[PDB]
């Protein structure tokens, strides 16, 4: 697929859509794909996301591929600002500075010998186990499971 | 929360519900908790759902929570006609896709924060693009 | 050009039209880039293609260039799939292997003195020059000039 | 087939047809053949055209085949003579020189084992390849994708 | 934004647009992109401009993202009438006139400071002092 | 040219002139000269303007010039201040400090042979080049070209 925006909603009472438009490919890493979202306040608050796709070398004839695998790796980055002071005075504004980050890494592990259906399989069923009670209990309510 | 049965759809053309019991507390770490879906052939290729709270200890703006939740699905050998002796060997995995996703959550991060972060990266596993990734194995450029 | 699709027709009675999606420039070497043909049967025998452009680091002055020169190097493989049948020792089918590996590698050696019109009539000329019918007869039907 | 002219168009604003007539096969290597195009200024400069197929020693009774294999190389050397200007020194014009040599290289690597539709597959699609909207543009226009 | 062409009109006394056509990324760095004007007599003369964003990695207040744009204008010898031995010599540079900008824009810094530094340091190259002392090679006293 | 007040248009909703009194030659060098934006709220937040020519020494009598240089560098400085508290306690206002600093740093390289006519070239042209709509997008948007 090309490069396009990614929209994501927000977690508010009425969800904002966040809209993530690409930044480009990573500096070092020619193989991760850099989205950005813009709106906020210094692009020290900007929220981030990254897509990265590992493919093994091409094989070989007669080499056996039951080792060889492919990685994906997605990565949500939402820095929380902070500000020293609300108002502005004598035209200064207030810039804000980062307070802290919370973030979120996954990654898929697909051996290359596995099936089209093995592939919707694990990435259907982990997509709904983040979104599983027990799951928000944990990461929302920071509540573990007795 | 009580520890109770997940259940999770397949990605078949007609989706077949798979039900994960909860096994219980792994016994090296009591953060981290196990579902089993036992409904494949032999107890070894099991689907297994993990999940893990790391909270700090009670008491300093570097302490994060952490959670991860980790899926393995692992995929049998089918069942053999003929072996070089006759006997049949033991079931045995071929190949195991997975998945793990870790959460790092600030302790000042409220409640909006953790809500919008979890909801955001579900979401972002199910664009056009994580789908092109990780079922057609395509790059973006 | 931003990198598209690249559609190549088979060779069949009824020629069926072969899809190389974009993976993207190689992580070792940023000088070439790689499509995929995704319609085999497993990953191990996608078709792939690769473009190479070798420009040579920029002219100095007074510096002396008649011996600078432009690389491109076009290469297609076209991995065959073994096609499994009864495994007898263990019983367990193999992993897909790559039984053998036909391909092509083609190499233009543009000087960067040579014009335009130099560059247009090597690639019209030796494209055309694959189409002959000695080199039909030579590839296809292993067959020499006498 | 007999060996006869070839005949390949160029690629100026109304083509010109080049006519390569058949020099014969290499006397150092009897695996390869030449053609040449006679129009040029004088012989230095002469557009050159080459064929190779290389074919292994046949296959022995009871011997394995899965390593065995075919190679057929095109080549074309269109060299740019030298164009005079007034000789200082010696006041004597210098014999024809060869300035530079833009020339194309492809090589199929056939593994014996492979079936004709396999060798048309590779032949076809690799020619068309040769003439992609990003072949035209890294040859010519000296631009990658991105 | 996707790459495309990027047209600059010339300082002739009827100005003459410059068509840089999109090369694409630098094989050792893939954070500067080239574009290339080939209007030239060959390849060794062709006019080049180089747009490079060079971001901090995702993550601390010395946190700086620099942008650097570098035109490129080489001077090709004109062909030549007679040499020692009668073979025209390869195309060859004779100067290479060039300008080189770099932005540093810190993380913190807002949408109205950058759209503030990038359009005062453009005009600031078209002051009549700037062009006194470019083009007429003076300086203030 | 005499050291003048230089008045470059801020980049606002309603553009505001800023004015840059001169503040004389550099201290330590002087072949950079120093415009100052005197509006902001103290010193520590005033604007800067410099621009340095730097000329080879003169040519001798029958010496090669196809190696010496000319440069000229501009230079702006825009430090953004921060304020602790917005209001005035009992007499005692608020000192605003920095808080960080964009800047920008332009360099020509002109070889001394070269002709006016190419120094208009590179000075214009350089300027429109920080104008483009891929420019504004690459510094203020911060996205990259893909
Ligand atoms: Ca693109």
């Amino acid at each position: 697929p090309q490069a396009a925006d990614i929209v994501i909603a927000d977690a508010q009472a009425t969800p904002v859509n966040h809209t993530f438009v690409p930044i480009g490919p990573d500096p070092k890493d020619a193989t991760i794909y850099w989205w950005e979202d813009q709106s906020q306040a210094s692009p020290a608050g900007y929220w981030r996301l990254s897509m990265q796709l590992v493919r093994p070398a091409p094989a070989k004839a007669g080499q056996n591929t039951n080792q060889r695998m492919i990685r994906v790796r997605v990565s949500t980055f939402e820095p929380i600002l902070e500000v020293a002071v609300t108002a502005t005075y004598s035209g200064i504004a207030p810039s804000p500075t980062v307070s802290y980050v919370p973030k979120a890494f996954t990654e898929f592990v697909l051996p290359e010998r596995a099936t089209l259906d093995n592939r919707k399989d694990i990435r259907k069923m982990h997509a709904l186990a983040l979104t599983t009670s027990e799951a928000i209990a944990m990461i929302e309510s920071l509540q573990f499971v007795y």
